[PDB]
């Protein structure tokens, strides 16, 4: 059955062929919609067929389908599952697993790269220091000194569920929140649950508006552990506006790294829930939710009054204008600094275009309009007008909870 | 089942029960979502139910569910069916209808006004200019001197398709688009093809920028009919920036009412082809889409570069500048000339309390969180972070197939 999205500003129509692929469910039914919803122990029972269907998939992929490598592998998996009651990955099948999985994540307009992913295979780590060693080899990769890499490093997966790998924090750069006495937050309001965790974990708060957060890593099940990335691994930049000078005085950087690390890979039914992954920041990301939103720094009423803006009534459009010069600065900053980054209108161009692309070699690209259609100035990016099918594929990018409310505590 | 909604800037969570009374559908399924899609006559026995689910839901809205009066008009209602094949709404449930159609409009972030509509029943009309004397009436007391009412017009309901009352005027006002020869568009380009049909139905264009386009009425399934609004009944403003003295040289203006009359209105199983209704824009509508769109005036790059902006890269972000900019002078051009008018946080912002009454004294309201989220500064209007649930309820607001398409000609 053929399916038909229109773009409606230049009347292009597709087809998608490939959610007949869809294996997951979006939460959807025929009388509701879902859409906005922000997030609507596995045994040999039903873990060959997850592993059938990555391995037909992959074997697809290079053109081996039904060959004997395709069909001793299978064999391969099938007897390691039932002996061992799950299986391991080679690490060609590793590498296409975490590039598919970027493929797939519908909320992602950054996917025009995903075929030129970094894969570090980290499955022979088994303590905290030896995830410690592997993430600070992903950052300075990574980071290349400002030309930023995609890379994914990728940890051991769960076993009994009870011997997880974990990276506590969320992005393995972020800055601290200090919730003041007063009700005032100092630093990133996001992040203050989290850094109340590390410092009770024992961690020497400096207690600024921008202190790196430390790494907080969790071996094979075991209690978390503190370490601090070195600094100079830490790429941060300054920002400043080309015409208001007085913006640099309001103190403000951001780290140059956006790398994840709360999600779980998930691949032939294998859970890796540490697998932190990085690429480069769109610029709205920065300078519109992380300064911008009312519970986060919320820098908005500083840059307007600066400005000079009309602040009683909110017609003026003051919040519209300044959001547009702190978003103006934060790409210039990065520009000025050979920081990678990119703008909101080139990065919708290039996810059309990707998007295109896919649906005529590959039948269709899963994709939630709702996250791909930029924070700002929306209806002026080529995506606003661009219908959309979402729904889910494997191997993909899962949410989990955080571990900190699932986590047994060894003492 | 009895489902939460969060907002993730104030942790405020809201509980859905009114979704499971949903009858139509989404488009939707547990393997595709497909809530950023545009668009996803009755027989004897369809009818009925659809008529006792309306009057259920009406006669438990006056606190009379399962009374004399109840029993009696359901009674009255279905032997009305039996025999003539279709049925009247009584005007007090035409308004209810009506006002509850608006009320489930999933898409629009208007309506917390919603109880507040001004129903004018047109059931009585017969030709196109009876429709046009309606429609000129509909526009005076909505317009109210700059002082928006929000009204609807209800011209007679569907029969057997061939006698479809329909306004093919997308809005009962909006500004004429002409195909130039050296190949772009003056005007406005979303008018280009209705620009046309009136043209070729015989409408002779002024070809100037602003053209108020004609009505062009269809009574009883006849060929439509041209008619010019008295040009003193379509109030305009013209747009000037507060700060900016160069923008009124731009030459542009907008009208001030927001009137949609190609749409469908559905109560109690009922087709009403021809309801145009009406309120007051949100600034957004005229400066972010009926301006800014590419497919529409593509003004800002002429904006931008009256305002000296670098336009040779997209990250100086000089589209956004004079976005932002545009939409200033909407807002300053309708406030100074009194014509009723919201800002797009000042809306989502009522949005979002009319979001609190309806869980709290409805149980829920079904939101399109796709089309509610202004085109513009999104993630500063408190919507954004609104999580927001879709489902189709009525009595409702449907879209039609564009009557050429169709109309035996
Ligand atoms: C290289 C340039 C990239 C850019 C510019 C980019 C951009 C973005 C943006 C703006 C979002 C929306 C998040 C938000 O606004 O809060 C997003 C989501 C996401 N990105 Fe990308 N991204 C990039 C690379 C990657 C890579 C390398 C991966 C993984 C290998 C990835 C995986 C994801 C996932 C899984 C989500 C959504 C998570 C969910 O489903 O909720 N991205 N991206
Ligand atoms: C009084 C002030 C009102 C405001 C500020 C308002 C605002 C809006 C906005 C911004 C949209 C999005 C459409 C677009 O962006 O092109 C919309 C859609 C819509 N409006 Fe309202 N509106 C108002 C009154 C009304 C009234 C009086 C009615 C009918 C009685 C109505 C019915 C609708 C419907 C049915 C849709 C979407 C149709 C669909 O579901 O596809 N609105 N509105
Ligand atoms: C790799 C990468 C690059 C980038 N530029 N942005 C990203 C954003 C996310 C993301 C996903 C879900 C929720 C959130 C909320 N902070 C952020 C994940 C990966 C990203
Ligand atoms: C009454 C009213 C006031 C207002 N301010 N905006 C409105 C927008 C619509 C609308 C609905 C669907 C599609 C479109 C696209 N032309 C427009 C309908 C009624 C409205
Ligand atoms: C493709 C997309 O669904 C389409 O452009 C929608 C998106 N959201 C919208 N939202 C509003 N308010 N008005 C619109 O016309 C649209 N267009
Ligand atoms: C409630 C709503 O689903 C939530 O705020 C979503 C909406 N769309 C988004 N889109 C992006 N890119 N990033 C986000 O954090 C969100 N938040
Ligand atoms: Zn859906």
């Amino acid at each position: 059955r053929f399916l038909k999205v229109k773009n409606w500003e230049t009347d292009v129509v597709l087809t998608d062929t490939l959610h007949l692929k869809s294996t997951l469910e979006t939460g959807c039914t025929e009388h509701i919609c879902m859409g906005s919803i922000m997030l609507p122990v596995r045994t040999k029972d039903q873990l060959f067929p997850l592993a059938k269907e990555f391995l037909d998939q992959y074997y697809s992929s290079i053109k081996r389908f039904g060959s004997k490598a395709h069909m001793d592998r299978l064999e391969e998996v099938n007897k390691e599952i039932e002996s061992t009651s799950t299986y391991q990955l080679k690490d060609t099948e590793l590498i296409y697993g975490a590039k598919h999985a970027w493929r797939n994540a519908s909320r992602c307009v950054g996917r025009i790269q995903w075929s030129k992913l970094q894969v570090f295979d980290a499955r022979d780590c088994t303590t905290a220091h030896g995830m410690f060693n592997y993430i600070c080899n992903h950052v300075k990769y990574a980071t290349n000194k400002g030309n930023l890499r995609s890379a994914i490093t990728i940890f051991p997966q769960r076993t009994d569920g009870k011997h997880d790998f974990r990276v506590w924090n969320s992005q393995l750069i972020r800055y601290a929140g200090y919730k003041q006495p007063d009700g005032s937050t100092l630093g990133d309001p996001a992040n203050v649950q989290f850094t109340e965790i590390c410092i009770q974990q024992g961690w020497k708060a400096p207690r600024g508006r921008f202190d790196v957060l430390p790494l907080l890593l969790q071996a094979n099940g075991n209690d978390p552990e503190l370490f601090q990335i070195p600094p100079e691994l830490v790429l941060e930049v300054p920002i400043r506006h080309p015409k208001f000078d007085w913006f640099k005085d309001l103190g403000l950087k951001w780290y140059g790294l956006p790398a994840v690390s709360n999600m779980l890979l998930e691949i032939g039914g294998l859970e890796f829930s540490a697998c932190p992954f990085s690429g480069w920041y769109m610029g709205t990301e920065i300078g519109v939710r992380d300064y911008c939103d009312n519970s986060r720094y919320n820098i908005l009423e500083e840059v307007a009054k600066k400005m000079d803006l009309d602040m009683r009534k909110t017609s003026s459009l003051w919040k519209d204008q300044a959001l547009v010069e702190i978003n103006i600065a934060v790409l210039y900053s990065f520009q000025s600094d050979k920081v990678t980054i990119v703008d909101h209108h080139s990065a919708t161009e290039s996810f059309i275009k990707h998007m295109e692309n896919e649906y005529r070699c590959r039948g269709g690209c899963p994709a939630d309009w709702v996250w791909i259609v930029p924070p700002m100035s929306g209806s002026i990016t080529p995506v606003f007008h661009q219908e959309m099918l979402n729904y889910r594929l494997t191997p993909s990018f899962e949410y989990q909870p955080d571990p900190w409310n699932t986590h047994v505590w060894k003492g």
